[PDB]
């Protein structure tokens, strides 16, 4: 597609869907912030993180854009897409923009769905135009779209796990590769796999993501080991990519508890995203996707939309108004809106939990509604049996700042607070009335 003025009118919200490296950052984003500033509207620029922000800093290099992470006079904003909904969701001033751009649109954290939702019904409103851009908008039903490069795409066993033996090609490869897992666990296990086997490896996380991400930079390696976070705008100079085609779930199971489902198949999107991070050099064929598995559409009951609902209810718009989600995204909930609406203080603790606490936007709310207030950690050990937390199939304790040991055990069990190592070290903290 190719950017208009016209686009720039309230009431209109445009998708511009251009092939993976086809130049979205460095030719169009300029392109739409110069006619923004001439046009004097008010904008917000929303990358999904600050690699990518920074990475628009260089395309928009000499533009009058605040980078909140120089002048005063700056009319066009530039945040990330958590850093938005967060300011949302905080009682302080947000600029009534004229205009949001939204690169990645298609993140489908609950921050960023949130943001669409929210973006979407200021549109909606008439207050305010809409540009969102990604290679994978919604209704992307082709994995194999179009790339800079002609790439080598191969059906083959991909490693779910440790080996020990066969999956020569994989090792027997001299030149650089990205390699998608489903979640951080298997990513270790395959990471500590290939680094006994004598390869440089590189591991990449949500969590880890802005300070690992600075490594495929500065020195030399053989493997990105990365969970589903890389689609999100990350570039490597990788020749091949290995994709398992598999994706962990969240989802609400009785409204008591949140369980990661799966490894089950990627969506199209998802596997477009992961595939597109090679053949983006025109002037170098060759570069191969290795894929194990085929792809499916279940992003209905996925916990996110849910959690976005969440957030979105708790943002303030105008006469009591609650954001709808952003169309396309709609009818992957069920909730009503206006169900998940807190009170003063429970809301406050409620962003305080999330923000401070570091806890998933579900959890964060069980706590929030309950009346629970932040630093009592009672309910983090006084859940039923069957929610006692375990670590190498031992309960997981902790040793309170009060101590006395004490087992993890929490009053509502989300899954994603001890999935891995580094999650669970975080809620051991939190639990401990540490942080």
């Amino acid at each position: 597609m190719a950017f208009e003025p016209s686009m720039l009118k309230k009431k209109q919200l445009t998708v511009l869907d251009l092939h993976p490296g086809a130049g979205k950052t460095r030719r169009v984003l300029p392109e739409i912030v110069r006619e923004a500033i001439k046009k004097r509207l008010r904008t917000v620029i929303l990358a999904p993180t600050r690699v990518v922000a920074a990475e628009m800093e260089e395309a928009l290099r000499g533009l009058p854009v605040r980078y909140m992470t120089h002048s005063g006079t700056e009319i066009v904003d530039l945040m990330c897409h958590a850093t938005f909904t967060s300011r949302l969701l905080q009682p302080i001033r947000v600029p009534n923009y004229n205009l949001y751009i939204m690169d990645e649109a298609h993140f489908t954290d609950p921050s960023s769905i949130a943001a669409r939702g929210y973006i979407s019904t200021r549109v909606e409103m008439g207050e305010a135009a809409a540009i969102f851009m990604t290679a994978t908008p919604p209704g992307t039903r082709d994995a194999f779209p179009d790339s800079n490069s002609p790439i080598m795409d191969t059906e083959v066993e991909v490693p779910e796990r440790a080996w020990s033996s066969g999956f020569d090609w994989v090792t027997d490869h001299s030149g650089k590769t990205v390699w998608f897992v489903p979640s951080v666990r298997n990513g270790n296990e395959i990471a500590a796999c290939l680094t006994k086997a004598g390869k440089r490896v590189i591991q990449l996380s949500r969590k880890t993501f802005e300070t690992e991400f600075q490594k495929t930079k500065n020195q030399e390696w053989d493997f990105v080991i990365t969970t589903d976070i890389s689609e999100m705008g990350a570039n490597f100079k990788a020749d091949r990519v290995i994709d398992s085609r598999r994706c962990l779930k969240p989802v609400i199971l009785d409204g008591e508890r949140v369980i990661l489902a799966g490894p089950m198949p990627v969506t199209h999107a998802s596997a477009a995203q992961r595939r597109g991070r090679i053949g983006r050099n025109p002037n170098k064929p060759g570069d191969e996707y290795m894929y194990g598995g085929g792809c499916a559409e279940t992003d209905e009951g996925h916990a996110h939309w849910l959690e976005a609902r969440m957030l979105l209810d708790n943002i303030y718009l105008q006469d009591g108004l609650i954001a709808s989600l952003y169309r396309p995204e709609a009818d992957k909930v069920a909730a009503i809106e206006g169900e998940f609406k807190l009170r003063t203080e429970q809301r406050k603790t409620f962003v305080e939990l999330m923000k401070r606490g570091d806890l998933p936007v579900w959890l964060a709310y069980q706590v929030a509604s309950a009346g629970i207030t932040y630093t009592d950690r009672r309910w983090c050990f006084d859940g039923t049996t069957n929610n006692t937390i375990m670590e190498d199939s031992v309960p997981a304790e902790v040793w309170t700042k009060y101590g006395e040991k004490r087992v993890l055990k929490p009053r509502w069990m989300d899954a994603r607070v001890c999935s891995d190592h580094a999650a669970l070290k975080s809620f051991k903290e939190f639990a401990a009335g540490k942080r």
